[PDB]
């Protein structure tokens, strides 16, 4: 693994940007917390800049051959994205061969402009069966990991499917409507950020 983890102190203003915009992008879901537990606020207690030159060329790469198909805009965006495969996106990027096969929008890789929202999908799809310890889509206490990802959009195609429709590079979905985006190719995302935190406990 070429992956390096650069530690970032709190009082660091990259730090301090992500941590900022991992706070301010949690919403009230209409679940009411049934898949990502009940909190309004987080821990931060890490986060750690993802260095990997292989890694970074493949998105570079697709980045520019996204951007001629598309008026010469990547239309790049920070998203953030949550899975049961944070430890091996880290070492090995991003694979669409994982994708789950049935899903609201095919099987692409899916991330949300809202914390809250990747925040649902860390233990699986709708939380899946909650943290490993004690089996608690609402733990307070197992340290939960997001990634804050440099993703390019290209031309999104907007809906309400194995690869992108024709002319297209991502899909926009918008099912309190949020917005999800979703790629099917590993190579349009980079995961810049490793956050490591917990939910924190309201009262
Ligand atoms: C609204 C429908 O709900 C959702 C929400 C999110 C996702 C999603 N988005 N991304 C994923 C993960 C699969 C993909 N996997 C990898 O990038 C990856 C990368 C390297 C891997 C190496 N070894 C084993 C697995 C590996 N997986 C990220 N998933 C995902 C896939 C399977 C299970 C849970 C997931 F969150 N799928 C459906
Ligand atoms: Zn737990």
């Amino acid at each position: 693994s070429g992956t390096i983890l650069i530690d970032l102190s709190p009082d660091d203003k990259e730090f301090q940007s992500v941590e900022e915009e991992m706070q301010s992008t949690v919403r009230e879901h209409r679940d009411g917390g049934h898949a990502g537990g009940i909190f309004n606020r987080y821990n931060i207690l890490k986060i750690q800049k993802v260095c990997n030159k292989k890694l970074w060329e493949r998105y570079t790469h697709r980045r520019k051959e996204v951007s001629e198909e598309n008026h010469n805009h990547a239309n790049e965006r920070m998203l953030f994205h949550g899975s049961p495969f944070v430890n091996a996106i880290i070492h090995k990027g991003f694979d669409e061969r994982h994708a789950y096969i049935g899903g609201m929008f095919g099987a692409g890789i899916y991330f949300a402009e809202n914390s809250s929202k990747s925040n649902q999908y860390v233990y699986g799809i709708g939380g899946g069966t909650g943290c490993p310890v004690h089996k608690d889509r609402s733990c307070y206490i197992c340290h939960r990991q997001l990634l804050f990802c440099r993703v390019t959009l290209g031309k999104s195609f907007l809906q309400f499917m194995a690869h992108s429709p024709p002319g297209h590079h991502s899909v926009t979905g918008r099912p309190l409507a949020l917005a999800e985006y979703v790629i099917y190719r590993g190579e349009q995302a980079y995961p810049e950020y490793l956050i490591t935190y917990q939910i924190m406990r309201p009262e």
